[PDB]
């Protein structure tokens, strides 16, 4: 899919057999979502943005099926106002910006 | 430009005669820069993201060149700790996603 940026780039992922909705985002580092329940082990880091800093728990290796494409790497979770997927994702999915 | 995601989407930003750098941002609705000085009236307003809410000054129709294609808009100033190219911009000069 080629999408314009007319609206939100928002599209459905499905994680952990969960699924949410999460906006394409070419201006984030890393993948965060807020509304989710991971299980296992995982490391305690912070991350900002333009307000400052939240607090996140870092999983590693996880499995994320975003627009029908898999694929994994870390997702941070913790209190983001919108479930956000990062650039560590957008490349596995071949996502490009084009003008 | 085709622009692959392994590296942040920088590009050069022409505005009010003076020369920046800006994140090309999915995510972001609007527009905010930190480090310029855009002379005339503004309004005031508040925009929140990963952290909380910044103030910023609002100014109108405000032009800019991004990597020498122009587009005028709103842009916000204010504290962001990276200059942001939202969507109120990158609809006009034809940016898209393309997976
Ligand atoms: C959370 C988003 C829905 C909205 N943000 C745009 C987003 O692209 C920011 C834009 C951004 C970029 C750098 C610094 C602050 C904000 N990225 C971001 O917070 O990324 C964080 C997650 O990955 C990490 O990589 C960079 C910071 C971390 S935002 O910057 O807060 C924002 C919010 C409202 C407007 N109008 C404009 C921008």
């Amino acid at each position: 899919p080629q999408i314009t940026l007319w609206k939100r780039p928002l599209v459905t992922v499905k994680i952990g057999g969960q699924l949410k909705e999460a906006l394409l985002d070419t201006g984030a580092d890393d993948t965060v979502l807020e509304d989710i329940n991971l299980p296992g082990k995982w490391k305690p880091k912070m991350i900002g943005g333009i307000g400052g800093f939240i607090k996140v728990r870092q999983y590693d290796q996880i499995l994320i099926e975003i627009c029908g494409k898999k694929a994994i790497g870390t997702v941070l979770v913790g209190p983001t106002p919108v479930n956000i997927i990062g650039r560590n994702m957008l490349t596995q999915i071949g996502c490009t910006l084009n003008f």
